[PDB]
């Protein structure tokens, strides 16, 4: 799996249904920016 | 499934292992800020 560790979102980002990724991240997922993931508890 | 829409990270977070994921979605994932989540491709 693709892993990562948990932040709180920056204030502006409150209240949103978006997780901010890095770019090495979105690479290692296959994803790109808009597109949709599923976060889920290891 | 707890889905997200994929954002890119704001500059000071570029280069960590990180998800900056807000209380809502955290809340609904079941996790706490430092705990670790899987990332994946829907």
């Amino acid at each position: 799996k693709v892993v990562a560790r948990v932040a709180e979102a920056r204030a502006e980002d409150v209240g949103k249904r978006v997780v901010r990724v890095d770019k090495a991240e979105r690479a290692k997922v296959g994803v790109k920016v808009g597109d949709v993931v599923e976060v889920k508890k290891v």
